[PDB]
């Protein structure tokens, strides 16, 4: 299992110790408060009122937690994933990333605290 | 395991199929959008800007997900709990509840979708 | 989880720290060598060649590992149980017992080493 | 998870659907009766009275269940393994094998029924 902080201003993402392998079942729980620029902060589902202006993940709101697994595209995490299996041919290191527009992370603030574990399979 | 919806206007709370027993380890993941009255909606951590005016759980924001286990007091759930063990002598049916002031649930809207499972122990 | 030894001469059984509750899934692995009297020893499945002369569990061989859950009848364990659920209305403390005829435990020898854990549910 | 039969006469071993990856925790439970030649049969710990005359696994009795993980040497399984982690650098497909001397499997009989699953990690 892995526990750690994902900074909202970390454009490259937070690498975890989790390597997702074929057949794995995982659970993620994310908590905390972060911002993509405004003084207000949002939880790991992000800001439901904000337009997508080129987010790294178009399937989650700006300010949401997302992830990549190896060479995958971004996959929404939001508050977490319960006993979750990846799509076919998706495998590798899990990197967690705050959802913002590339090149616009410098004014971000806050962080999410995230647990990831492998479940029975 | 249990999956279901917790309505923000449900003052009595949503009873689950989970009976927490001594020694159990549980994981909860909650998602979605709800309001305690305003047109805006918040995620399961609630509204970090809103003053506590008599919430059923003083350890979580207004609009957060909380729970009772048997005859316990309220316990924060927020976005979820990862491989969590209850305090001593806490046991019984898990009921999930939206955090608001007693008597003020009628103007609430939305809901959270919640998974609960028992982990290895 | 519980790990401990079950002596072949222990007529009363070895009480464990496991309380089986409704809905629980458990795994048991048993190992080792024991005898119901002869110089030879057998593993947790017991002696397949020996007639049942009034065993506490008629559904397992003499010398097998069996269990009781609360006030249940005896249930075969043998080498173990994989992600196992009890029959309806079966619940309570798990006691592990060597399968022999009542009153004939005094000449028994050896023991089994047993792990029990609760699985995801 | 995998469930299947391991024939005592199968010199090459039974390939399973389990790929052991770094960090994985696994549980195995094995049951049944098999022989390395004699009319008698033994459980998955094999025959404690039989000399090692060139067994594929010198750390288990003749007639015991053993395994290889990828290109590993043989590892005893016996009645099973509880929440088990492999030695460093051991990974790959799990193959289950009856412990006998190479070239002597033709007179073997019986089989073990085996479950393998991955546990939380
Ligand atoms: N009178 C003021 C008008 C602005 C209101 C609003 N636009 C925004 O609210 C807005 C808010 C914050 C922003 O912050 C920037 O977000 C980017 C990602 O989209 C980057 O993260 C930047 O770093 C961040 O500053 C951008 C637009 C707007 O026009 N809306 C809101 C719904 C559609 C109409
Ligand atoms: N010019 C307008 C002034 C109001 C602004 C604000 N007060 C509130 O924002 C407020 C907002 C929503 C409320 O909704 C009610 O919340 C209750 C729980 O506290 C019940 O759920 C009611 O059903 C709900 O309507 C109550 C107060 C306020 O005074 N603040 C905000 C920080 C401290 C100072
Ligand atoms: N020429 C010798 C004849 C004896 C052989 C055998 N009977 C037994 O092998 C036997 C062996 C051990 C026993 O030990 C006792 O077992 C009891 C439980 O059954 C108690 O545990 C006693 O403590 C133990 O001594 C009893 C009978 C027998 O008659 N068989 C074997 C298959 C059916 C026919
Ligand atoms: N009067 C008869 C003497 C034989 C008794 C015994 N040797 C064996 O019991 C024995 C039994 C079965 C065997 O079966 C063969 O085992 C091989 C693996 O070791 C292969 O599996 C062969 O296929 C199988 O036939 C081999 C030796 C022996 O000498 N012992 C037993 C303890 C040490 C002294
Ligand atoms: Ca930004
Ligand atoms: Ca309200
Ligand atoms: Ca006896
Ligand atoms: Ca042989």
């Amino acid at each position: 299992a892995w526990k750690g902080e994902v900074l909202a201003n970390n454009e490259a993402g937070q690498v975890t110790s989790i390597i997702y392998n074929p057949g794995d079942v995982i659970t993620i729980v994310a908590a905390g408060w972060a911002s993509y620029g405004p003084t207000q902060k949002w939880g790991p589902q992000g800001d439901r009122e904000h337009p997508d202006q080129g987010l790294i993940c178009h399937d989650a709101f700006c300010g949401a937690l997302v992830m990549k697994i190896g060479n995958s595209g971004t996959i929404p995490v939001n508050t977490g994933l319960f006993r979750w299996v990846a799509p076919n041919n998706v495998q590798g290191a899990i990197t967690l990333i705050y959802n913002d527009v590339p090149g616009t992370y410098g004014n971000n603030s806050g962080s999410f605290s995230v647990n990831i574990g492998k479940d029975q399979s």
